């Protein structure tokens, strides 16, 4: 039951992403216009698959997938991985795994509002997204 992580979100909380991002090795310059957007996010299926875009004025990144069915990415900082989504305690768990190394994207609802939770290495980012009508 993934129905209720439908629709259009807007960022409007961010917490410790400069340290995910440079946990990940970003560079400097675009965590620091990362740092100012503030990305929409849309979760959309059709029948079994589901459809997530994240747009912004900086990058736009689009994946489709099935839940639990693993299927290749290549994320907004160019990592080419190998990503499954999964319900789990009724969040929305994104692995990426790469060389060895893997990050958690982890989504759960909370007073209505859209709970993403970024785990890589040591760094733990919180970014909190509220329904667009
Ligand atoms: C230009 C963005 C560079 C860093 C990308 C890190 C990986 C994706 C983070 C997604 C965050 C979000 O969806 O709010």
């Amino acid at each position: 039951m993934v129905d209720a992580f439908l629709g259009t979100w807007k960022l409007v909380d961010s917490k410790n992403f400069d340290d995910y991002m440079k946990s990940l090795g970003v560079g400097f310059a675009t965590r620091q216009v990362a740092s100012m957007t503030k990305p929409t996010t849309i979760i959309e299926k059709n029948g079994d698959i589901l459809t997530l875009k994240t747009h912004s004025t900086f990058k736009n990144t689009e994946i489709s997938f099935k839940l639990g069915v693993e299927f290749d990415e290549t994320t907004a900082d160019d990592r080419k991985v190998k990503s499954i989504v999964t319900l789990d305690g009724g969040k929305l768990v994104h692995l990426q795994k790469w060389d060895g190394q893997e990050t958690t994207l982890v989504r759960e609802l909370i007073d209505g509002k859209l709970i993403l939770t970024l785990t890589h290495g040591t760094a733990v980012c919180t970014r909190t997204y509220e329904k667009e009508a």
